[PDB]
RNA sequence: AAAGAGAGUUUGAUCCUGGCUCAGGACGAACGCUGGCGGCGUGCCUAAUACAUGCAAGUCGAACGAACGG
């Protein structure tokens, strides 16, 4: 069905009259290997509770990934916020080369061979969001009709 | 056909800009602890500072003027 890949655990704090209070936040990316992937985010007082909340949150925001010939159809770069990820196709059997969160999302999507690079900041949530944006900017060869056959 | 990996550190916690440090490759290398063999290579980067000593450029009698042999 769906797997789970925990990307980050952070101990976050807020200060009140009686000192300060801490609570953990989790970023979790889930998906199946057939081409559906999505990320979530939780915030709870104990780590497993945050993991469960993030898992339940991610299973509402999925997206399809076009994977001609088990790789990305073309090159495209995502620019959400302070994040910057570009994705390029790769030769067969080359594996996945990416940072932490980018690797997580690209493998959980099921894409086998792809090479990327992070050209902006290194905030994990912004890296995930930029990768998802870059994925959304993709387009397949067959669905581009625009009154045309293949002629490619 | 070829095609790019990041991480730690400013804050009570954030997101940005920003430097510093680490993870790879290579030596005509040197130092430290160890050290079996074979093949193929390499070895004064500094004082173009000073040289003890051996060798590193000679050869033609079929171009021409002496002695040993007889
Ligand atoms: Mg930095
Ligand atoms: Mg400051
Ligand atoms: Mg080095
Ligand atoms: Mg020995
Ligand atoms: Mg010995
Ligand atoms: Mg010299
Ligand atoms: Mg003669």
């Amino acid at each position: 069905d769906l797997e789970e890949r925990v990307v980050t655990i952070n101990r976050v704090a807020k200060v009140v009259k009686g000192g300060r209070r801490f609570r953990f936040t989790a970023l979790v990316v889930v998906g199946d290997k057939n081409g559906h992937v999505g990320f979530g985010t939780g915030k709870a007082q104990e780590v497993p509770d945050a993991i469960r909340k993030a898992v339940e949150d991610a299973k509402k925001n999925m997206v399809f990934v076009p994977t001609v010939d088990t790789t990305i159809p073309h090159t495209v770069v995502g620019h959400f916020g302070g994040g910057e990820i570009l994705l390029k196709p790769a030769s067969a059997g080359s594996g996945v080369t990416a940072g932490g969160p980018v690797r997580a999302v690209l493998e959980l999507a099921g894409v086998a061979d792809v090479s990327s690079k992070s050209l902006g900041s290194n905030t994990p949530i912004n890296m995930v969001r930029a990768t998802i944006d870059g994925i959304k900017q993709l387009k397949n060869a067959e669905d581009v009709a625009k009154l045309r056959g293949k002629t490619v």
